[PDB]
């Protein structure tokens, strides 16, 4: 599978040994054939587990999640999906890798979709080989794939708020449970309910993942309350998954604003990945998967695919050519290649608003395309009254870089900048000119 012009999907079931067994064999063969190779990990947590599976082998780890002394003799680089896309966007030269390996290639974050688009286009061009490793490739319709040991699948009503009665099965469990919730705010409510009932709960989300995941190995716990981030290779020593089967969906309305629609059903790929956290030990059959809804193709019209197109339009490929999205996921957005291509100075602003401003791709694009410079924050306060960001049922206020107290009222409203307390605190720091 290492020959040029070939894109291979390694779709072995969850827990089949794609990372610990297959990946080191591919790396040895790539080193033997002198292929300049890139290994892409979804998160810093997967990069650390990859270093254990590849230990000894000459790999250059382009992440601070691993503390290794690189000899300078490595032809295999390892980095996160977001780092690969970020380096493509930045002026820095990225080697034209002969072999491109993506682990957890089902990741739907905009930078992962862009990385898939770029790589598959290089393969279509006949310039590279690629391997996409995932049990759930784009287009999967099977929510119940094979596992290392039989799983008990039970369709049941799953609580999405605190409860006083009616769900005895949840707390009448003596093992360890991983519970997938549609949002951080929904997880806070359930974790509070479980804590009041005497349970030890750990909460996981995109912004707290590396730090809080370590607690699942360093201490005893009864529940792990997590968003969809734990569908990306996160592994637990648990015997039950409780799955609300719901997620939030970012949606662009009238090309003017972004709302977080839902909670709505997850895709079959997400349901299979959430279920896949258990049934992994062949010596422990009978792990349970309790699910509270059906699946649907909620990736169609989801803002991440439009955001991936804004990223690929601003990545150099060859002269005026622009990378297409990976074919099985290209119909998820109505977008023409090149429509988001920015001129030099606006593109640099777009990259900085994402890299340093920490803004969502769509919002970074609106600011940069309007000809606004990175440090100009007047747009955070000159929007209509209905764009007022609310905190504790009262309009959010910040002190501007001028020393003036003003109501946070962005010219373009993206619900992701205030989806939880941590997001709004970061957006207030941005509006104030603190980064
Ligand atoms: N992939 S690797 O680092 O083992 C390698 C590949 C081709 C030549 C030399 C070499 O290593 C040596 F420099 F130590």
């Amino acid at each position: 599978m290492l020959k040029k012009k070939q894109l291979t999907v390694l779709d072995l079931h969850p827990g089949a040994g794609k990372t610990r067994r297959v990946l080191p064999e591919i790396v040895r063969e790539a080193i033997k054939k002198r292929l300049r190779t890139v290994i892409l990990a979804p998160t810093r947590v997967v990069a650390a587990e990859m270093e254990e599976a590849l230990r000894g082998l000459p790999v250059r780890y382009m992440t601070t999640a691993v503390n290794v002394t690189h000899s300078g003799t490595e032809i295999v680089d390892l980095m996160c999906h977001a780092t690969f896309t970020s380096r493509l966007l930045q002026p820095i030269r990225v080697p034209n890798y002969n072999l491109n390996i993506m682990d957890e290639a089902h990741f739907t974050d905009p930078s992962s979709i862009a990385a898939r688009g770029y790589i598959s286009t290089r393969v279509e061009m006949g310039e590279a080989a690629a391997i996409f490793m995932t049990a759930t490739p784009p287009g999967t319709r099977d929510a119940f794939p094979d596992s290392n040991s039989p799983i008990m699948d039970t369709e049941v009503e799953v609580p999405e708020r605190a409860w006083s009665s009616g769900f005895d099965w949840v707390t009448d469990h003596s093992g360890k449970t991983v519970w997938f919730v549609p949002s951080v705010r929904n997880g806070n409510e359930i974790a509070a309910c479980l804590t009041k009932a005497g349970k030890r709960v750990i909460q996981l989300s995109r912004k707290t993942f590396e730090t809080e995941f370590q607690k699942t190995k360093n201490q005893e716990w009864d529940f792990v309350i997590t968003t969809d981030i734990s569908e990306m290779g996160a592994n637990f020593k648990a015997d039950r998954v409780i799955d609300s089967r719901r997620c939030l969906k970012p949606v662009i309305l009238d090309g003017e604003r972004v709302i977080l629609a839902g909670p709505m059903p997850v895709t079959h790929a997400s349901a299979a990945q959430r279920r896949g956290r258990i049934g992994r030990n062949p010596n422990k059959p009978g792990d349970e998967y309790m699910y509270g809804g059906g699946c649907a193709e909620t990736d169609e019209g989801h803002a991440h695919w439009l955001e991936a197109r804004m990223l690929l339009d601003n990545i150099y490929l060859q002269d005026g050519l622009i990378a297409s999205l990976y074919r099985p996921e290209a119909d998820k957005v109505a977008a023409i290649e090149g429509e988001f291509k920015l001129r030099t100075e606006q593109r640099k602003t777009f990259v900085e608003l994402m890299k340093r401003g920490d803004l969502p791709v769509w919002l970074a694009y609106q600011v940069a395309s309007a000809g606004i410079t990175y440090t100009d924050r007047r747009w955070c306060f000159d929007g209509t009254t209905n764009n007022t960001i609310m905190e504790d049922s009262v309009p959010a206020e910040v002190w501007t870089k001028y020393g003036e107290k003003r109501v946070l009222k962005p010219r373009w409203m993206d619900a992701r900048v205030c989806s939880d307390h941590a997001a709004l605190k970061s957006f207030k720091e941005f509006a104030a000119g603190k980064r």
